[PDB]
Order: C-alpha cells, then sequence, then structure tokens
C-alpha cells in the first residue's frame, strides 16, 4: 500500500509542482519528512482506480468536482480543519468541498469566467446584457463585433442562462437534490431566449466555438470575449491591451458562472494523514507556501483570505474572484454528466434553430432529471412492497393465514388511499396505480401482489425491477394498463 513516513502528492501537470516542491523541501527541513511531488497524466482517473485498492498518492490535487464522486466510494478521508483555520479561508470554498456533512477536502484555488474586453475598442465595458445588442450595432459600423466567447459548452453560457433563476441541482442543507434540476425555469427560458436573440439578430454565430472566440480576440476583431484565467497566457501573447472585469448583469441580476475549487484530498487509505494535514494547513495554505507555487505558476484567484488580498493587486486575478462570488458553486455530485449534455444539447438546438427554446429546455429537463426522478418513484413501489410483505408476515406470527379475508386491494383516488368500504387491518404509492394482493386459503407458498401502475414507466426502469427479484416477476400488457405481479414469498 502506501509507505508510512512519507508525503505522495499528486497534482495536475499544469498546476505549481516546482513550487509546490519547495514547500516540500521546507516541510522536509522542520520535520525530517521527505515530500515527493509527482505530477503524471491521467490522475484524475487513476486515483479512484488505485485508491480503491488501498493505494495512490497521500493528497491528490484536483477540481472539487470530482472529489463528490470520491467520497461516494469512500477514497477520501473526512479532514479535521480546527475552527481557526477555517477562518483563514473564504466561508463559501468549505461549501465546495462538502459531501453529505463532512468536509473532505482543503480548498486552494478558486476560478470563474469572467469578462474580457479590448481596452483599445472599448476602454468602459458594458455592465448589463441589454446593452451588448447597440454596442454590437455600434461597433459593426468600424468592422468590429461586439462579443464572441464559446456557444458549444454550455460551461460558457451558463452564466447567462442562470443569471435569473436557472440552476444545475438545488442545494439544500450540505446535499444535492439529484431529483430537482432547474433547467425549464422562468429565469433558464429568459436567459436562453436572450441568448438565441442575439443569434438571430446577427450579433453572434451560433457555430462559434472556443478556438474562433479565441482567435477572433486576439486578433482584435472582437470587443470582447468570456473565458478563464487559463486563456490569459494566449492574450499576453497577443499583446492586445485587455481587461477582466465582472460579467454583464442581465435583467439586474448578476451573471452566475459555475465556480470550480482547487482542492487538496487526504487518501483515505494513507497513513499518514496527521503528516498531510500537517502539511496543508502550515506550510501549503500559508502566504509564503501559495507563493512559493505561484511563483512556480500562477493559481488565479486563492481560498486563502491573506494570500488572496495580495494576489487581488492583479484587476484579472480580483475579477475572477468577484465573478466567482457572485456565482454558484459547481455540484460535485456525478450526476452532472447527465446535466452537460442536457443543456448542451439544448443550446446547440436553440441556437441553431432547430427547436424552440421551450422544448429545447423541456427536454434538457428530462435529459437531466426524469431517470433519477424514476429511481425515487421505483425505490418507493419497493418499500411499498416489502411494507405489504412486512405486514402479511406479522399476520402469520399472531394470526394462522396472510390475507386473511380473500383479497386486498390498495387504490389512489384524489390523495389519500382507500380499501373500499371495508377494513382489512402509510404506503406512497408512488404511481397512484392500484395494488391488489391474492391468496387462498390453505398452504404457505402463494402470495401474489399485483401492481397497475398509473402514468409510465420507462425500459431501463422496469429491468430494474427485474434485477432486484430475479424470476419473481412477470411483466404483461406494455400497452394500455401494465400490470406486475411478484410472488412475495421465494
Amino acid at each position: 500500500k502506501i509507505e508510512e513516513g512519507k508525503l505522495v502528492i499528486w497534482i495536475n501537470g499544469d498546476k505549481g509542482y516546482n513550487g509546490l516542491a519547495e514547500v516540500g523541501k521546507k516541510f522536509e527541513k522542520d520535520t525530517g519528512i521527505k515530500v515527493t511531488v509527482e505530477h503524471p497524466d491521467k490522475l484524475e482517473e487513476k486515483f479512484p482506480q488505485v485508491a480503491a485498492t488501498g493505494d495512490g498518492p497521500d493528497i491528490i490535487f484536483w477540481a472539487h468536482d470530482r472529489f463528490g464522486g470520491y467520497a461516494q466510494s469512500g477514497l477520501l478521508a473526512e479532514i479535521t480543519p480546527a475552527a481557526a483555520f477555517q477562518d483563514k479561508l473564504y466561508p463559501f470554498t468549505w461549501d465546495a468541498v462538502r459531501y453529505n456533512g463532512k468536509l473532505i477536502a482543503y480548498p486552494i484555488a478558486v476560478e470563474a469566467l469572467s469578462l474580457i474586453y479590448n481596452k483599445d475598442l472599448l476602454p468602459n465595458p458594458p455592465k448589463t446584457w441589454e446593452e451588448i445588442p447597440a454596442l454590437d450595432k455600434e461597433l459593426k459600423a468600424k468592422g468590429k463585433s461586439a462579443l464572441m466567447f464559446n456557444l458549444q459548452e454550455p460551461y460558457f453560457t451558463w452564466p447567462l442562462i442562470a443569471a435569473d433563476g436557472g440552476y444545475a441541482f438545488k442545494y439544500a442543507a450540505g446535499k444535492y437534490d439529484i431529483k430537482d434540476v432547474g433547467v425549464d425555469n422562468a429565469g433558464a427560458k429568459a436567459g436562453l431566449t436572450f441568448l438565441v436573440d442575439l443569434i438571430k439578430n446577427k450579433h453572434m454565430n451560433a457555430d462559434t466555438d472556443y478556438s474562433i472566440a479565441e482567435a477572433a480576440f486576439n486578433k482584435g476583431e472582437t470587443a470582447m470575449t468570456i473565458n478563464g484565467p487559463w486563456a490569459w497566457s494566449n492574450i499576453d501573447t497577443s499583446a492586445v491591451n485587455y481587461g477582466v472585469t465582472v460579467l454583464p448583469t442581465f435583467k439586474g441580476q448578476p451573471s452566475k458562472p459555475f465556480v470550480g475549487v482547487l482542492s487538496a484530498g487526504i487518501n483515505a487509505a494513507s497513513p499518514n494523514k496527521e503528516l498531510a494535514k500537517e502539511f496543508l494547513e502550515n506550510y501549503l495554505l500559508t502566504d509564503e507556501g501559495l507563493e512559493a507555487v505561484n511563483k512556480d505558476k500562477p493559481l488565479g484567484a486563492v481560498a486563502l483570505k491573506s494570500y488572496e488580498e495580495e494576489l487581488a493587486k492583479d484587476p484579472r486575478i480580483a475579477a475572477t474572484m468577484e465573478n466567482a462570488q457572485k456565482g454558484e458553486i459547481m455540484p460535485n455530485i456525478p450526476q452532472m454528466s447527465a446535466f452537460w449534455y442536457a443543456v448542451r444539447t439544448a443550446v446547440i438546438n436553440a441556437a441553431s434553430g432547430r427547436q424552440t427554446v421551450d422544448a429545447a429546455l423541456a427536454a434538457a429537463q428530462t435529459n437531466a432529471a426524469a431517470k433519477n426522478i424514476e429511481k425515487a418513484k421505483i425505490a418507493k413501489l419497493e418499500a411499498d412492497i416489502s411494507a405489504i410483505k412486512s405486514a402479511s408476515l406479522s399476520y402469520y406470527a399472531d394470526e394462522s393465514k396472510y390475507t386473511d379475508g380473500g383479497m386486498i386491494s390498495w387504490v389512489k383516488k384524489d390523495g389519500k388511499i382507500i380499501i373500499n368500504g371495508g377494513f382489512k387491518d402509510n404506503l406512497g404509492m408512488p404511481y397512484n396505480g392500484s395494488y391488489l394482493l391474492m391468496s387462498s386459503p390453505g398452504h404457505e407458498k402463494y402470495l401474489e401482489l399485483s401492481i397497475l401502475p398509473e402514468g409510465e414507466i420507462s425500459k431501463s426502469g422496469l429491468d430494474k425491477l427485474k434485477n432486484d427479484y430475479g424470476n419473481l416477476i412477470d411483466i404483461t400488457n406494455d400497452q394500455n394498463k401494465i400490470n406486475i405481479v411478484i410472488k412475495l414469498l421465494n
């Protein structure tokens, strides 16, 4: 497994490993424990594999959104920072490294999209999205465009869509509700419509991707663009007088970009959790520690309050932090994968005019939430089946039969359950259909529960019921009233 008495650290190759190695030198100097900083490739997928076998690095640096999945697999240890140390970091950064109720990583850096503008073409960037059309008409008269940014990835268009109410997953009490997606709400409809209106009025092109927008801004063809700190170096080699500021507002509300928090997690299988904690809290997450890493590679905005005030001297870094505070922490749950494809398809379909804004977002809401909504409905259906079996078994232990009276029927009328003018002996009934229990007086091995669910169940849903009860289910009548029968006894 992992050798005791040392620290193995994984970080991406674009992060400051030479400066991080210097922090390890000062740590070895003061403690005698050697620290090796390696930056191998494909570590975001190498870690969950290798750590499942109880191996890997002691500390892993990566964006916070993948750590929630790691925590679900039990690959990350719970960190124990004192309240005194937590106050050294911005409070909202601690929310990016939370799964369930526990802290599972140290926040390091903070990144978000910002508005990048050409100071020669536009010395005063606009504060609102609504004034960009008139700015484009004024700039097109001189052969320039107002704004070009990547429309192919929902990461870049989401700040406008979410500004008026859109959200990925509802965050309630440290937990994300994977059944609640805010893609088809009124706010997302307003944001996407304004984006589509910009395209239909020839202010932007629906085929604009990352490379086309970056090339146009670097050659001084467009006055503005939307990008993150990773693109600054390509603008510096272009030498165009550019600035970085807060994203424009939409309907009086700020744009809400997804916030990415570079985080350091401790391997649950590491025998050096105290060493990792000591290194991260009192060596890396200091003014000297972050400066050494930043001298090797700029971190952008950082979660440490004391050092962020120093980095904020760069107005580009100050703008990145400002847009991040006004944005939404990117959910760290693996259900975001279905969110990305759903929104990506909706934006592309609406931008090219293949669907209406309502039809694109209605499909995306389905593409992002329907499978998780059905998973809950199926589990509640199985909860009723186990409850009916439990109550039927409790009748045997005290009486001498199952149903007693021949048949029992549950049918859901208008909000309540009824047993039809005759009581026998709380079931949510997620599909509002009908339950019916079959048993003839005699024997001890003949219980048959038949269900007539209302609504509809996908093929992936019915197959979930075939993977749980084996051959104990015979699904008939796939048209009109579907029928599910289960033998509650083995």
